[PDB]
């Protein structure tokens, strides 16, 4: 069954680096409780965020971003995020009893306007989720200069150029958040990290798990850090893959959003949707259905050019 | 801005020997290890992986040995820990009794949930409690850090409360019982267990509740959807296809216990009569800490407490030197 729901990335963890980690792991670690954040994943954490005012102090780690975005909403008295956005940040808010906001992004999917300031979180991953487009850091620096919290959810970041974790030099009241899900085949280790300000990191440690970050899964994303490059070609082929299905998407008539993610957004009526879930179904085809679309990730060349053949054979 | 008074993180020093926080002395088998990796498919640490995996809640299963208990009585968390924290958040007050698993409190301030500490009877008794629905209390048993055993009836009377109780039974692998079965009469109980202690596992954060299918369809609605890595469920996994290998350390774990205590008592010491991987040591502050600051000045780590300290069961030598060093004392 062709799967392209979750915007895994298409990629097996390199069998080479599995060895290393095997090979880099003592047995006597095990037994015991290992520091969370271990200091030298924060140091490799750093040197791959390649920045020169962000220090030790300025990173800590979750199990996978979730848990991140999980304990985030615990320490704020509201979250407000705008749909269409991560499908999770509903859920865990309502999960862990936080007070929550959905202001639906414009008709342009720009940022809308409310309230919101201090006192406040505002989930905004960027590039989104699951349209992939791009808000434009103006529209951060609206929200940041209310005062209120904004989690920078970059979550798709090695997919899309930049990362606006810069804005940490005139802005305490930001936090980015990153992955390891994504472009480095570790989604099912669960290692995510966050880049906010001391004081931040300060309190969150403090109301996160001790240990929430096993052992062997630190090494994953330690090993994995100490081989970037070979995660940055696959990401290269991901994008190149990606800006390709979407121009061949616009040909066929469809209506597509600029994601720039590791995936492409299919705009498209809730009819005429259904239809061809059904038949991609009987085609073993899966993609991440929405309201306004279909969200389709980006698999290998032949499951890409897949969809682009039963998605003609329709419109 | 805002600013908390909770407790600051913070990474505990472990000295030359550390018998602070209830660790297996033993490493994880090297050969298990093995089998690990050897199981690993490369091309599925890509996926989001089911946290509760198909095959080890019935691994679980098999381990608990029952008839009653089904795929829907089991579920898992980021740890006995990560269990313990989204617990709270389900429950509108938790209660615990000092002294206590002292995370309980330091947990319910990092959630905000509300609760209420009822100090145990001079006897390690639980006391009288307003408790009833809508209160979850933790009841770890084997309890930490005095290890001592509460009764069945001492249990099942706050069970009767329609209180929703969770027993804790982190240590159970040191202790032959294990109340799991009140799942057959009652519906307001959780079991916690843990990969930990008896498994050389700590590093990989792998717990486990029973509890009846209701409750358990309302924590998977809570909890993170993936709380429990790939490879933490395969080493939990290949743990239990060889128990054996542990169960007998958990043998030496119990008869190093069991005899550190007998001497420790001929020392004249007064003792809890622990039924976990430790020893609790009642002491007098003013010559309690003389034996601290002894064991400081030797490089050697307990985990100190109100009336006393608790002592983790380490390798022989090390526990050799425990009895030596409070001879002296
Ligand atoms: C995929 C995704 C996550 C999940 O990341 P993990 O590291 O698996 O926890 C969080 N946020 C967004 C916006 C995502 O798209
Ligand atoms: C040690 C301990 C825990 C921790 O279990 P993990 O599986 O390491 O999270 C939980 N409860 C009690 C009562 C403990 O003594």
């Amino acid at each position: 069954k062709t799967y392209l729901a979750l915007n895994e990335n298409p990629f097996p963890f390199p069998e080479d680096l599995v060895d290393e980690v095997f090979r880099r792991l003592n047995s006597d670690a095990l037994r015991i409780y290992y520091d969370s954040p271990d200091e030298e994943l924060i140091e490799k954490i750093l040197s791959y965020l390649d920045t020169d005012f962000l220090s030790k102090n300025n990173v800590s780690v979750g199990n996978g971003a979730d848990e991140i975005i999980y304990v985030m909403m615990l320490m704020f008295d509201r979250s407000v995020f705008f749909p269409p956005t991560y499908s999770c940040y509903r859920i865990f808010a309502k999960a862990v009893g936080a007070k929550f906001l959905e202001v639906p992004l414009t008709k342009d999917l720009r940022i809308p306007e409310v309230n919101v300031g201090e006192g406040d979180v505002v989930f905004i991953p960027n590039p989104n989720n699951p349209t992939g487009h791009v808000f434009e850091r103006e529209e951060i620096e609206r929200i940041l200069k209310t005062g209120a919290f904004v989690a920078l959810d970059e979550a798709y970041y090695e997919f899309h150029g930049e990362s606006y974790v810069d804005f940490l030099k005139k802005y305490e009241n930001l936090a980015v958040i990153r992955t390891f899900s994504k472009a480095f085949s570790l989604a099912a280790q669960r290692v995510g990290y966050v880049v906010a300000s001391e004081k931040f990191i300060d309190a969150y440690n403090r109301v996160r798990l001790p240990f929430n970050v096993s052992y062997v899964s630190q090494m994953f994303a330690k090993v994995a850090l100490d081989h970037r490059e070979i995660f940055e070609e696959r990401t290269k082929f991901i994008v190149e893959e990606r800006e390709r299905m979407k121009s061949a998407l616009r040909e066929m008539g469809y209506r597509i959003t600029d994601s720039r993610g590791n995936f492409v957004f299919v705009f498209m009526e809730k009819e005429e949707k259904e239809r061809l879930l059904e038949h991609l179904r009987t085609k073993n085809v899966a993609v991440r259905s929405f309201r306004e679309g279909v969200r389709i990730t980006i698999g290998k060349r032949e499951e890409n050019d897949m969809i682009l053949r039963e998605l003609e054979v329709f419109k």
